[PDB]
């Protein structure tokens, strides 16, 4: 019961959806790669690409600004949530 | 203005973003919103699909890495303390 | 031994990148060693300089990203800690 | 006067040499592309080239595991060096 993994798991996915929508509409990318683009971008992973529209470059550096702290806090949660079974089962 | 060490590290970020701009712009012919992208994505450490062609460049590119990257991420994590970690909180409040 | 959750990590680590090897090799057509290598570079933020072209290689990877950074980082933290620094202190003593 | 900053700086400037030795000999880069690919690779900004031989991918491997700490400890106290006279002259 971790509310505050529950919220930054919303915001992580509300961040990724507009991501989303945003390189599919504006930049013309097919939906899964307007995710993948929104993910590699806001983890630090990096694109082999770029927007190619003033629009999308504008918008892409501030994506980064908004959303690159979230996504690294939801990271760690869930690095958190995910590991605990296996130290726990190693200790107690 | 109450956390100066916020406001520093917010001026030395734009004044560090203005400089990349200049550089990549001039010296690598970059249009100046694809030299701000460069160096934004740069110093936040995501990376571009490309990448700087002249030695200047690149030497330029390896000392702008090493400065940046922590006054860049030293105002990331500022503004994520002093404003969106706030802004969150209040906007969770019922009311 | 001493430190289990630097155990636990290690073992998981090693875990996530042979998954990685055999999920690039397999449907993303990877040479092994290839598959590794973009497993090691995506998990530690990195990038490589290819991307999946498969639409189950983007969607793992997805995934794979936000479960493997933390584990990879939390690994990469606890070796600099327990075996990296302690080992620059030694062989810093003058004997 | 700080021999931690001296070490890390000391401890970066020996790996980056080292990546630009081998880079340059087993993967044929000139030195300024050696260096440059050492350097994304440890600051985790990333390449858009990679290791043409097996050795190379090995090695690749192991320099981000042996280097990335210590060049984040690095980055880490070059900034703290390089941002104090100006929160100094910001304050007193
Ligand atoms: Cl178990
Ligand atoms: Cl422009
Ligand atoms: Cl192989
Ligand atoms: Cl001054
Ligand atoms: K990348
Ligand atoms: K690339
Ligand atoms: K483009
Ligand atoms: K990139
Ligand atoms: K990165
Ligand atoms: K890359
Ligand atoms: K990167
Ligand atoms: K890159
Ligand atoms: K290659």
């Amino acid at each position: 019961k971790d509310k505050e993994f529950q919220v930054l798991f919303v915001l992580t996915i509300l961040t990724l959806i507009s991501g989303t929508i945003f390189y599919s509409t504006v930049e013309g990318l097919r939906p899964i790669d307007a995710l993948y683009f929104s993910v590699v971008t806001l983890t630090t992973v990096g694109s082999d690409i770029s927007p190619q529209t003033d629009f999308g470059k504008i918008f892409t550096i501030l994506y980064i600004f908004i959303g690159i702290g979230l996504v690294f806090g939801f990271i760690h949660k869930l690095a958190v949530n995910v590991q605990l079974p296996s130290i726990l089962s190693n200790l107690v």
